[PDB]
DNA sequence: CCTTGACAAAG
DNA sequence: CCTTTGTCAAG
């Protein structure tokens, strides 16, 4: 399950969308096609992966941040 | 798939780290060339150079092997 | 591998 | 009005 960790697919969705795979940013449509899924599911997966990254210590790290 | 992440794995860690940071794959937040510069201790222009090389590597490999485009195109 | 200085845009 | 970002050309 994980509340702060990313699954193989979540990270891949991110790498493909942001251009980490071939230097080209890809549309939700293309990524969905790659995953035999809908462009909307990609968008969803994309969003959940980001929250896992934000929250992931980052959000709660803000108090320790004020001290650096 | 590690298979499609071939070129991305041949980038330097620094190069990879720069892309991840700029794009927000580290903490969900997109960072400025300046913030990344501050991270690695160099100017935003330098980071800009590094980022540019990294992408150039990815596009080049992609245009030579045609991994993703043989599928999309 | 790196920094400067001058800009356009956007804020 | 002044500042931040991302670019460029040189070195």
């Amino acid at each position: 399950k994980a509340l702060s960790k990313l699954s193989e697919r979540e990270a891949m969705v991110l790498k493909m969308r942001k251009g980490l795979i071939d230097g080209r940013e890809h549309t939700l449509e293309e990524v969905g096609a790659y995953f035999g899924v809908t462009r909307e599911r990609i968008r969803q997966i994309e969003n959940k992966a980001l929250r896992k990254l934000k929250y992931h210590e980052s959000r709660t790290r803000k108090l320790r941040d004020f001290l650096e």
